[PDB]
DNA sequence: AGTTTTGTTTTTTTTTT
DNA sequence: AAACAAAACT
RNA sequence: AAAAAAAAA
DNA sequence: TTTTTTTTTTTTTTTTTTTTTATAAA
DNA sequence: AAAAAAAAAAAAAAAAAAA
DNA sequence: AAAA
């Protein structure tokens, strides 16, 4: 069945007017609503937004007089056909069908006077439209009938002509036709005191049979009564979840530690498995839940749902006569409840507002919602079916994605003899027996609780809807009896049914067409207790990856970098490019459904093979025994299917699982002589893995390419991988187009011209045009991005966040992929069009120069790319300095002269030959750039403490290597760790015992370098900053933010500073220690950036003065824009100016009625500076929310001439009060939050007029 | 005795697959 | 980017 | 609207 | 081959030129 | 009054010619 | 107003 409701709301242009319609009508859940008198005018429509009522159609004026809308709720698929707008907004009929079946609503509000006869000329009008489905309801402003009145007068003739009329049209009043006797009333008139059904509900008497109820609903919303009707129509689809904000709640909580502790102390016993009895125990908890939410809210509601029976034990006996202590008393409490229900609204939005005022110009939520697009919703309206035609059918969509997914998974491999004689054809790794043990180990206590602390939060629950918050919440009483679920799995490799099930939502894969199936990514959702489960199974794996993992795989590899497969495809591509003679080719290949395709035979014998076996095996061979799936789609739940090939997309430990299967391949190709690659020097180049994302290097491709495609076909036999050759690109090289031709004729691939994006960057077929197409680009892509967002309502605050948020992660990483030289105009046309942004094209109010360090201006800072280039360019001698043969990218460039340069140049002695390094792209670029800024700070590098030992310097004396070894491995690495001057070995016993180790030829050349003074001199200096960087560290992690902070204090720059004009202006010094505790009041005074960047404005003299416009503007009239005749400097606009004098004279009172000692000194509020005296009060919270308000309310009326009033300032600074409020109590810092406003709000409550506290809601919060 | 520095820990967003 | 806590320099 | 690794603030 | 001179690039310093129309709230 | 831009000076490294 |  479906309701219609109709109620007359008598204007909705105030917010909570619409807001407590909008709890009503969710509360009465219509499926569809026609309302009259929303006085919204034709530019107001966009005001009406109701949340589960989204379909909305209006007829306004340009008043706000009358206006009719009629909503439709989301669960009710009501296609509309037609949409008749009445242009004065008295009338709206809509058209259309639910499901197959047609329905007309007319929804009407006729005019207090001439109702009937308009009424009937609309019938009139419409009468083409008025079919056999129609339904008439609104408000007429007459009865119908008798009956209608408590006069029970008869009608006039204007009604009579308009029942005729209703006749004609074969229409009936439905609700005096199913309630014939009835003596109810919609409408009260006070003037005659009398009541009224004045709304009605006429429709087609051909609709009387489908009539099921009508009845009529008082409200407090409106002077008029609703009236709801269900009508038979034939349906011809929700599950729980928890809600976390239900877990903040000290009762609730405090019940469910004790049922979780109740459930298991009852049930546990020898009877059930434990994986079963952990199945129960969910849903006992869920239904725990479910009652204890149902409770509270009702609970919650008992006040008003007691006063609303109090009302209706009256309400009806009115009818029978009026009795003056019922209209009394009637009237005052249906006035009364009117109060409650608007101060819990209004809470809920000062609530609101108190979160958003903490994250304003953050980088944070909200500020990413702002430049980002407003989410498109998920849900297919319409498909391209197997015949070619679009549908819209529910059920046919649903059948034809259904049948495709469950198709897909289905097809599992049956030819488990040829798997094991291609697994045997190559030779693969193999752990040893410690290695091995260390997986098979037990599991323990404090292994789960490190994986629970570490769950990502506000992520969307599985099927069983517990969220990993809940988890986290109860982890002291679920710790033991998970632990003892896990070790039950342990035994017998059987997990609990519920963990095979998991939730499929379908993805639309960008820049495809929505209407083919084929387009769609899913994303699995699973259980959490799944998830612990899996991600203690990959911690495990994880620590022995890099055994099994060859270094050309980089993709989900800790400590690996995407970029190293970057440059050393560019390397390899210069070195082609340089050749005499060409025959080489160059491919990029993509596994198409990579993670699905994977057969889970083939993956299991893999890791047998592999060695792994035992009790971690048996728990992955379960895993895989029957899982399964449901598609969600529309909101509603599909059918399940089983998952009989691929990985789970959304677990953790599909990633692993999948490389460990490519590795087998890429084995065989590096195996595999007759695919020749190409020889760089002493490096042999085949292959570069990504994932899924493959690279290929090739050298004679006629022969050399067909055999790569022999291996690879099969390999998809036995497990199932698949690629598109066509999707595939290529570069080739040859010495003639005939040649050329050939191998085009032979091969599949597509061959590119001009570059092949890869890994997220162009990759061009010459090395020349790396700049042009991958930098050129980024520029204009940056200058269009900013251009869109010019007119974004965020401060210049907020705008320096959103650069350093969007643009600057996209720079780092070109930066970081491709660092070549780059000209100088690149850096300015960069920060010419991001400073333009930021000042909204207008000329800056603060100097760049200022904005450089994050000592001044309270902690803004600008971003500076430069030194973001230079600290990436620098970096890439930590890979030199530490020495590591998982470091191939390092030894593909030219070495034409040498191959062996680099491991030398960093703190090593000079070379005399320049001539190395002459084609070099990267690498003769940072060495230049490390110079530089070792002189800068006047270091020698040559020699120093981090100097190796297998070093120039050593290797200039004439040494054996064995020695060398010799003395790394018994004291150590550098040249220090031996010793030097006095102590050249006496360092330690255990170097004086290795002294006889070695050659004593050796022995007495080492003495002689290592006694000289200046090799003493040079080694014994302590060690900068600078250069523990690259020498303490032996982790890459975070590297470029440390250098970067470096560069920052080495290129620091002077500036002009405003705090020493205030101190001109005023005729006073301010000490060091002043000019600090300025800065620190300017980033302390408030945690909220909305307060903040007022005082920062105030200290850095932002604002405009007369006497500057006059100075710009080539005039002598330099007086003051609120008329008080003086000059406009900045100090006689803040504090002398005569209009500005009583507001302060004002704050003066009140820091006199907290019985505070300050002087009228402006430096106090303008800039925070206090004397000597009260360095050591503790009012200085007290006072800065007093003068911060003070300042807001002087520059809202910066140029006009008239005072700021003092009840301006009230408001201002009550409105901080309640913001803060709710941050206090939510982050628990109560206490905090009374002692700063508990004084000043006494004072400020015993100021107001009741009257004024009422107009402006003014309350305490604290009492 | 007082303030400034140095490191870890917890929280945001963006890059690739 | 923030906050807390330990150590060193003024 | 899920997973892994990396990067910055 | 080695050392000094000359040429060029880059970075720092100083002077000269031009500006915006009020602000906070949104 | 204040911020940015343009001009000139200073220093260091590479390249060519002298010793 | 710029979330859920
Ligand atoms: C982008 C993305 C990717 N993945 C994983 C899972 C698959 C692999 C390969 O992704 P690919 O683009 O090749 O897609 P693929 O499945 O290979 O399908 P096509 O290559 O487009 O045919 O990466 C993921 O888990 N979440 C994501 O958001
Ligand atoms: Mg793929
Ligand atoms: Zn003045």
């Amino acid at each position: 069945h479906i309701t219609i409701l109709t109620l007359n709301i008598n204007g909705l242009n105030s917010a909570i007017k619409r807001h407590r319609l909008a709890s009503w009508i969710k509360s009465q859940d219509p499926s569809v609503c026609c309302i009259q008198e929303t006085h919204l005018t034709c530019r107001d429509t966009h005001r009406l937004k109701i949340k589960g009522w989204r379909k909305i159609y209006q007829a306004n004026g340009k008043q706000k007089k009358a206006g009719v809308a009629i909503l439709v709720s989301d669960k009710t698929d009501f296609k509309p056909t037609k949409i008749k707008r009445d242009k004065e907004g008295h009338y709206i009929m809509v058209k259309g069908s639910i499901q197959q079946e047609e329905l007309t609503i007319l929804n009407i509000y006729a005019p207090n006077t001439g109702a009937p006869r308009f009424i009937k000329q609309v019938l009139s009008d419409l009468q083409r439209d008025l079919d056999s489905h129609t339904l008439i309801m609104g408000d007429f402003n007459t009865p119908l009938s008798t009956l209608d009145r408590s006069t029970r007068q008869k009608v006039n003739k204007d009604t009579q002509e308009l029942n005729s009329a209703l006749h004609q049209a074969d229409l009936i009043d439905i609700y005096r036709t199913l309630h014939p006797k009835s003596t109810e009333y919609t409408f009260f008139s006070a003037p005659h005191h009398t009541y009224s059904k004045i709304d009605h509900i006429v429709g087609s008497k051909a609709l009387l049979s489908k009539c099921k109820r009508t009845e009529i609903i008082t409200n407090y919303l409106s002077d008029h009564s609703a009236i709801k009707l269900e009508l038979r129509i034939k349906n011809l689809s929700t599950t729980w979840k928890l809600n976390n904000l239900l877990l903040n709640d000290y009762w609730v909580h405090n019940e469910m530690k004790a049922e979780i502790k109740m459930f298991f102390e009852t049930n546990e016993n020898k009877d059930t498995t434990y994986q079963n009895l952990w199945d129960a125990f969910k849903a006992v908890c869920r239904g725990k839940f479910i009652a204890l939410n149902a409770y509270k809210r009702k609970q919650e509601r008992s006040k008003i749902d007691t006063l609303t029976s109090q009302l209706k034990e009256l309400e009806k006996q009115e009818q029978t006569h009026s009795k003056a202590s019922r209209r009394q008393e009637i009237t005052k409490i249906r006035a009364e409840l009117k109060e409650i229900e608007t101060q819990k609204t209004l809470q809920k939005i000062n609530e609101s507002r108190s979160w958003f005022f903490e994250r304003i110009n953050k980088i944070d939520r909200p500020l990413a919602r702002l430049i980002k697009k407003k989410r498109e919703k998920n849900q297919i309206d319409t498909i391209k079916n197997d015949k070619g035609d679009i549908t819209t059918d529910p059920t046919e969509i649903q059948t034809t994605i259904r049948e495709y997914y469950k198709h897909l998974y289905a097809n599992k491999l049956e030819n488990l003899e040829e798997m094991d004689t291609f697994l045997d054809t190559y030779t693969l790794p193999r752990l040893n027996q410690e290695e091995v043990e260390s997986l098979n180990r037990p599991i323990t206590g404090s292994e789960i609780v490190a994986i629970i602390n570490s769950l990502p939060t506000k992520k969307s629950p599985g099927p069983d809807g517990f969220t990993a918050e809940f988890y986290q919440r109860y982890k002291e009483e679920l710790v033991p009896f998970l632990l003892k679920l896990f070790q039950s799995i342990e035994k017998e490799g059987i997990l609990p049914n519920s963990f095979y099930e998991a939730s499929i939502i379908l993805i639309p894969k960008p820049g495809r067409d929505t209407t083919k199936k084929e387009n769609f990514r899913p994303i699995s959702l699973m259980n959490i207790d799944a998830k612990i489960l899996n991600k203690i199974l990959a911690n495990r794996i994880q620590q022995h990856i890099k055994k099994l993992i060859h270094h050309d795989q980089v993709g989900f590899i800790p400590g690996m970098q995407g970029w190293f497969n970057i440059r050393k495809s560019i390397n390899v591509i210069q070195h082609i490019n340089r050749a005499k003679d060409k025959n080489h080719m160059i491919i990029s290949i993509d596994a198409e459904k990579a993670f699905d395709k994977i057969q889970q035979p083939f993956m299991l014998k893999t890791l047998n093979k592999l060695g792994i076996d035992g009790t971690y095996f048996k728990i992955i061979r379960a895993i895989y025994d029957k899982p399964t799936a449901n598609i969600i789609l529309n909101g509603q739940k599909l059918e399940a299917f089983p998952l009989k090939t691929g990985t789970r997309q959304g677990c953790p430990l599909s990633p692993l699982l999948f490389n460990i299967v490519l590795e087998v391949l890429a084995r065989a190709i590096r195996q595999e002589k007759e695919i020749k690659g190409i020889q760089l020097g002493k490096e042999e180049v085949k292959l570069s893995l990504f994932a899924d994302d493959m690279i290929v290097y090739l050298e004679n491709p006629i022969v050399s390419a067909q055999n790569l495609l022999k291996l690879i076909s099969n390999f998809s036999k036995v497990s199932g991988y698949k690629i598109n050759v066509q999707k595939s690109q290529a570069f080739l090289y040859t010495n003639n187009r005939q040649t050329e031709s050939q191998i085009m004729g032979e091969l599949p691939f597509t061959i590119a011209s001009k570059r092949i994006k890869y890994l997220g960057i162009q990759l061009t077929r010459d090395v020349k045009d790396l700049f042009k197409e991958n930098y050129k680009p980024l520029l204009k892509e940056i200058k269009e991005e900013t251009n869109k967002w010019k007119n974004i309502p965020c401060s210049w605050v907020g705008r320096i966040n959103i650069v350093k948020m969007a643009i600057l992660p996209k720079v780092i990483y070109r930066f970081n992929a491709i660092p070549i030289k780059l000209p100088m105009t690149f850096f300015t046309e960069l920060e010419k069009t991001t400073l333009k942004f930021i000042w909204n094209q207008k000329r800056a109010r603060i100097a760049k120069s200022i904005l450089s360090q994050k000592n001044k201006a309270g902690g803004i800072t600008l971003p500076d790319f430069k030194l973001y280039y230079k600290a990436t360019v620098t970096k890439t001698a930590w890979y030199w300095y530490q020495n590591r043969d998982i470091d191939q990218w390092n030894r593909t460039e030219p070495s034409e002269i040498m191959p062996h340069i680099y491991n030398y140049l960093i703190f090593d002695k000079p070379e005399k030959n320049k001539q190395w390094g002459k084609d070099s792209l990267f690498n003769k670029w940072c060495w230049e750039n490390w110079l530089a800024i070792c002189r800068k700070l006047k270091l020698d590098p040559f020699l120093t403490p981090y100097t190796k030992i297998n070093s120039r310097w050593i290797k200039d004396l004439n040494v054996k290597p064995k020695t060398i070894k010799t003395l790394e491995e018994n004291l150590g690495i550098t040249i220090q760790d031996i010793g030097v001057g006095k102590d050249f070995m006496s360092k330690t016993p255990k170097a004086m015992a290795t002294k006889d180790k070695i050659d004593k030829w050796d022995l007495i050349k080492l003495k002689s370098f290592c006694t000289a003074k200046e090799t003493t001199i040079r080694v014994n200096r302590q060690p900068t900053t600078w250069e523990k960087i690259f020498a303490t560290y032996s982790s890459d992690k975070g590297l470029i933010s440390r250098i970067y902070n470096e560069l920052k204090q080495i290129y620091k720059k002077k500036t002009n500073n405003p705090i020493k004009k205030w101190a001109k202006d005023m005729n006073r010094h301010f000490s060091k220690e002043d000019i600090y505790a300025a800065k620190k009041h300017m980033k302390k005074c408030s945690s909220s950036l909305a307060i903040r960047e007022m005082q920062i404005k105030t200290t850095m003299r932002y604002h405009l003065t007369p006497v500057r416009m006059a100075i710009i503007k080539k005039s002598g009239n330099n007086r003051c824009w609120r008329g008080c005749g003086e000059i406009g400097t900045l100090l006689h606009c803040w504090w002398d100016c005569k209009l500005v004098q009583p507001l302060w004279k004002s704050v003066w009172r009140f820091l006199r009625d907290l019985e505070l000692e300050i002087p009228f000194d402006p430096a106090i509020p303008l800039l925070g500076i206090y004397p000597n005296e009260y360095k050591s009060c503790c009012y200085k919270d007290t006072c800065t929310r007093m003068f911060i308000a003070a300042l807001f309310t002087i520059a809202k009326t910066w140029n006009q001439p008239k005072c700021p009033t003092m009840i301006d300032w009230i408001k201002k600074m009550w409105h901080i009060y309640t913001m803060e409020y709710y941050a206090a109590i939510k982050n628990d810092e109560f206490i905090s939050f009374v002692g700063t406003w508990m004084k000043l709000e006494t004072i400020i409550l015993s100021k107001l007029s009741q009257e004024q506290k009422t107009k402006h809601r003014i309350f305490s919060l604290i009492g």
